[PDB]
């Protein structure tokens, strides 16, 4: 397993996703994120992926959602701990992996996010707190997943 962040750029009505633009998802939307590196906390290296993919600083984070992702016929399973950055400073920047893009909440468009997104989306929106696993045929495929809501981390 290896520990990853994902970063969800908050506002009351509208969400900051980012266009990964190469690597791992592009093509997609989705929040900001990566390896959690030696040598960081999960929340650090949250706060420093989020730093360097849209050029936002926050003071603190939301730790919202604990996710575990496996790809059949693939060992290596990605530990993703999901945070909500409520209130963000300085100005959406685009990055090499990123181009960031403000969606109104009910305006999001989930055929162009990860499959995963559109059934936790709505767990992260209420402000429930949610742990799962999804196992996917292919990057376009769930075959299996788990979720549910828990009251802490
Ligand atoms: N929304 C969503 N995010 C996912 C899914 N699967 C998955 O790995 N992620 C997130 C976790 C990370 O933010 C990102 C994968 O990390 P990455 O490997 O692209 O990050 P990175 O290149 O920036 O890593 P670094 O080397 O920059 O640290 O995608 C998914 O199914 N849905
Ligand atoms: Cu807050
Ligand atoms: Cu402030």
């Amino acid at each position: 397993s290896r520990l990853y962040t994902l970063v969800l750029v908050l506002q009351p009505q509208r969400v900051l996703l980012g266009m990964k633009k190469r690597g791992f998802g592009a093509g997609r939307w989705n929040g900001f994120g990566g390896k959690v590196q030696e040598g960081e906390t999960i929340e650090d290296g949250a706060k420093r992926e989020l730093l360097e993919e849209s050029g936002l600083s926050v003071d603190t984070l939301h730790k919202v959602g604990h996710i575990s992702f496996e790809f059949v016929g693939s060992p290596e399973l990605m530990d993703v701990h999901i945070f909500s950055a409520d209130h963000v400073h300085g100005t959406p920047t685009e990055s090499e992996e990123m181009r960031p893009q403000w969606f109104q909440l009910d305006q999001i468009p989930f055929a162009d996010l990860w499959p995963d997104d559109s059934y936790w989306f709505p767990l992260l929106l209420q402000k429930k707190k949610f742990c799962g696993h999804f196992k996917f045929q292919d990057q376009d495929t769930i075959l299996s997943y788990s979720l549910r809501e828990v009251d802490s981390f």
